[PDB]
């Protein structure tokens, strides 16, 4: 789990959960095939909705121009970002996300690589609403400040607790990455940072380019585009 | 091969081969190279003559939406489906199909993973003509109802035998998969067949999720798209 | 990381601690590389110790007729299990582990797929000493009770903190598994355990002997040996 | 599913055959596992059988002499033939193959790549007793003459059908091949047939030995050992 | 390395070279990302302008229908051609390409698989300004005939010498393969003209249609698009 | 190509040279099977000649001594070496070597990933006698002093030009690697280059430890054993 803080300052935050707060809400099982639907109880918005397609934009022009989340992802799709909302008991029980999921009836197509919430609600602000991550061996919870994102693989079952007071406001999306396997992002994330790291304390070293080289061979081999 | 039956219904069919029967033909050497142009010896349709494109769109949509189709393709690309006659002692003999078949110019590029013949005439209003494929230890030999979809591997190397009397109407079209494996799609296919029937006979079992979450995992690691 | 507890009972793990305690040791930078010897500040027999391979050759056993080892490493090859001790402030400080490591007398050479410690002395006999596993965006800290097995990849930099107050004895070794690519590894060790959970509870169903047979395929597609 | 005729001779089957008639034949539901022993209902020998140890290695000398077998096998790993006979009502129900089989004596380990059963019965001496192999999207029935082989991939689930009449006496066996994947295997069979076909119509020809190399190169791509 | 020659005629080159010494030229240091730009210190053409367009539209069909080009690179995207200038001491030190070009912000996006220099200065007509290929075991240095191409992977660490005479016009570019590793494209390339050779000496023969099947399956196993 | 030069002293191949001057040759025609051995015109020693394998051993144990051998092979199975002598005319035309190589004393079987000749003569000793290596787009020729080793890979066709005067002594032997293909390990190789100059230059840099982990997980990605 990978997360990335403040995509959006505390003003911007405060205006877009104003904008959700004021938003006309759809149930959100649409969005869900039949068999994930039956653990889906959340409200969303329609995927066209302006307020949707005005701050996924804005998420997408912000994501990628993030180091962070470009390295780490190293990001070729981003599904349209959706946008959901947690309140009176809502949740959503663990599923699996599909390998694939269609853009207006299969136009583009993204293997669900990567998932992510970015958080537009703080903590204080609802009780619950946890996103629960179950690996092989383990789970971990997540709740974390508005304006932060989660980037994980897409491979986990994951859940929302209930949430069992007040309101969360979040988006949510996939991204297709250049790099299918995560241990060889991770690898490269790795290398890409010790790369970086050797570059501020001995610039000019003539190795530095040969293992350039090597991490963008490596791209070379691994990338699917 | 798998044998995907009555893709259109009966009174269907009968208006797609009065359209067929009145159609003018052109020589089928146009979408072959010159390779494989010396075993064509058939009746194509242009690729944007309108009939073609018609029932070439209404068989995608039909296609898309079969539950069998999906899941035993797991169809990416679908190439735009041709429209040919064997008649009059019409035939194609033994070829291979083109690993990249190129649409309009080279705008798409189909891999041809799959390959598929759609029978519109009956079996017995034509003598010969019958779809015949060869893998490393044997041959196989297919003539459908009018209405039915065969489809194959495009690795095999198959012909059309002559049509000595009467005449064969039929559609042929390549699929690119999201899964290029032939071996790795029907692992996919059982396991599906074998997850659909367990959720039938012991619904909510917590291993159903779980299985399905394999699937995707396994679909996650092979798809390309 | 994956938890094996009670490989040896409580009684056995105080033999081979006092056996351990009253053992002549050496010191540990005799079986690292020079360069993680650097890093190495411990305590070791040598691996031809009769202590040593006795003990060994008793986790072998275990080992390989423990389920839940057998599942999860999908074990080919298990490295000679050494022992080491952590003592006034003894200590291993961080390094990644040799991809390939060579067995004494030749022959074989192991495949670092899979790290392991068995804890042999109790947690709260001695301070300090943690197992610490660096992940690209984690760390994760091991101090397991004595008898219990911590199996993780061997793609991690990891280290043992210095052991303040008593002393720490435990054995590590390494696994090559038929499966070299740990999200493999783990997507078949959940397949399994979801096949158990229905062969418990819907035995005979005719989906079992074919989801089994999925399994089987996977691993005749991604078995090394 | 390769049929390869005549392993040994018409005078050798007989004489196998009348060995095996006279034989202390044990039950057998002490190979397969628990799952598997539930669907067997067949005789075998065991494997420490003087009988078994010494027409196995008949069948190997004659296998690895072959070259038929020696093209489209590539075998790498044989695992000793074992002997059974299907009488009295006899029958081994759908079953898949273990993915990996041990070797008595511990050290070697095959991935069953591919099946193998040598027919030592005539057909027409016993009623029933087909290998029926279940295919994706097809099942597949083989009852071979005497002294013939049937090669087929270790992916599918198979039974041999009950002996109502008469007696069938086989051997069967598990090949771990060079080359994995089946697909794989039959491109390489069928491009070597390709060359032999050349080499005999116009030797000497400067392309036969490009495409001799090209032919290794793919092996040297596939070939794991 | 692979030289094409005569892309144009010598009298388009001169065309083509007017237009070029006309231009108005901007420094190179654009396209380099802030890293190679370091080593980068030419002119070049801005990518839209039109005589980019036009002359690397030119390049673009003349590519498409060279047949070495196409059996050697097995192009699936060309990156839009570049246009540079050395000369008054330019050069380009010793830089790794990216793994990945984005076209116009990322609506197409080119995995560099192999790179190509077309030259538009007669080699007498410039001092310096070779282009030096540094690879694993040795260097090659390149300066051919105004109109010939280069075309080598763009896994290795190139440069331009700097020109102390006259200047050097030339166009860049790079190209994602339907085949991602050179070894398989070499391969695919070497089998090819073996199969042309076999062709042209004996026409007709059956094993013509089954190796060109060989082939087409190999790009069916290895064709990403 | 690789060079390594002096695997053996000045000294040492003027004893090692007036031994094979001394000893009793054989046709090379026994080694090399059909095709390969029309095209094979010179003297080879037996695989048991006791000075073959004395040698042999000789150059094994500095082979698996040497760092330069060592990092750019990363050597498993070293296949017994073989000597040869080219004089007299002698000469070995155009031919691949076989993908798997079995070592006579059963068991061991070697895929020729790695081709070597240690020359034993010197270049101005004997005229001819160049060891030419085919690539797809040139010819190498190679004729290096006594006591130097070429490595290149298993993928080309190579022959050994006549020898008019003189007689050319040498050693040939192939290797399987631990890394298949040829760019992984030249990746690995410059890598590991990389990483010894950062060693010498700037010491306990911690981006050096995580490079070294990225090399070896590389090496776990890649290494098959």
């Amino acid at each position: 789990l990978l997360h990335i803080p403040a995509i959006f300052t505390a003003e911007e935050v405060s205006r877009i959960r104003a904008a959700l707060e004021q938003a006309e809400w759809a149930d959100g099982k649409a969005t869900a095939g039949y068999q994930s639907a039956k653990a889906k109880h959340n409200l969303q918005l329609p995927q066209d909705h302006p307020l949707a397609r005005e701050i996924g934009e804005a998420m997408l022009q912000r994501l990628w121009n993030h180091p962070l989340f470009m390295s780490a992802a190293l990001p070729l799709k981003v599904f349209p970002p959706l946008f959901n909302c947690y309140t009176g008991g809502g949740s959503f029980d663990f599923h699996i996300d599909n390998a694939v999921r269609d853009v207006h009836g299969g136009r583009e197509r993204v293997r669900t690589d990567l998932s992510s919430t970015l958080f537009f609600s703080d903590p204080e602000d609802y009780d619950g609403g946890e996103l629960v991550i179950q690996d092989t061996y383990g789970l971990q919870q997540v709740k974390l400040p508005a304006g932060d994102l989660v980037l994980y693989p897409g491979t986990s079952l994951h859940k929302v607790n209930p949430v069992t007071r007040g309101a969360r406001y979040a988006s949510f999306f996939w991204t297709q990455s250049l790099v299918r396997e995560d241990s060889q992002r991770t690898l490269l994330f790795e290398m890409d940072q010790s790369i970086q790291r050797l570059t501020r304390d001995v610039p000019d070293h003539p190795s530095l380019i040969r293992l350039t080289g090597t991490y963008h061979n490596l791209l070379r081999r691994w990338s699917e585009l």
